[PDB]
């Protein structure tokens, strides 16, 4: 009985409704994100790739309540281990596949970081994370094909921490957009 967006525009419209208030039903948002069938004709204008690192491409500013963006992962591209700055974070596959590795949080002592879970996100699958869930690393499973994902953050945030897997030490990182609304932002 899940409401099914027929287009990326439908999905954005529903998201404006679901985040208008003070409560966010995480499983409802997740189901609706997942029910949208990825259509490259609709999102190709955001799919701007870089040779060396994954790119972040803003789709919708969500009337300040959320940010919707598309992340483009070249061959073999992946993230650091990172947190999500106390926001809700939804990530849905649009093309290819990402491996998500969930990590436990370090404490004050220096130590190898500990994996809590490992999975590959399937076609159109929407995953969810927040800081209480854990840290994670996300990476393209493929060295011959790209991956593309649709990320929803609420509230928006533009800083996070990256963690060194060997020690647990972290550095604050400023996140930047490669493009906004289909327009390169260099
Ligand atoms: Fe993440």
């Amino acid at each position: 009985e899940v409401l099914k967006p027929r287009t990326l525009a439908d999905l954005i419209r529903i998201l404006h409704q679901l985040f208008a208030g003070d409560e966010v039903n995480v499983e409802e948002v997740q189901a609706i994100m997942e029910a949208y069938e990825s259509d490259p004709t609709e999102w190709a204008m955001y799919a701007k790739f870089d040779q060396y690192r994954y790119t972040r491409n803003l789709v919708d500013q969500g009337n300040g309540k959320f940010n919707l963006m598309i992340l483009c992962w070249g061959e073999g591209h992946g993230s650091s281990i990172h947190d999500h700055t106390n926001s809700h974070c939804f990530l849905k596959m649009l093309q290819g596949n990402l491996k998500e590795t969930l990590f436990a949080w370090p404490d004050k002592k220096s130590n190898e970081m500990v994996k809590k879970s490992e999975r590959v996100l399937r076609e159109n699958q929407c995953a969810y994370i927040n800081d209480s869930v854990g840290l994670h690393r996300v990476e393209n499973i493929s060295h011959t094909e790209p991956a593309v994902s649709l990320h929803l953050y609420s509230p928006p945030f533009d800083t996070c921490h990256a963690f060194d897997q060997r020690t647990g030490h972290k550095n604050k990182v400023t996140m930047t957009f490669h493009s906004k609304f289909g327009i390169r932002t260099p």
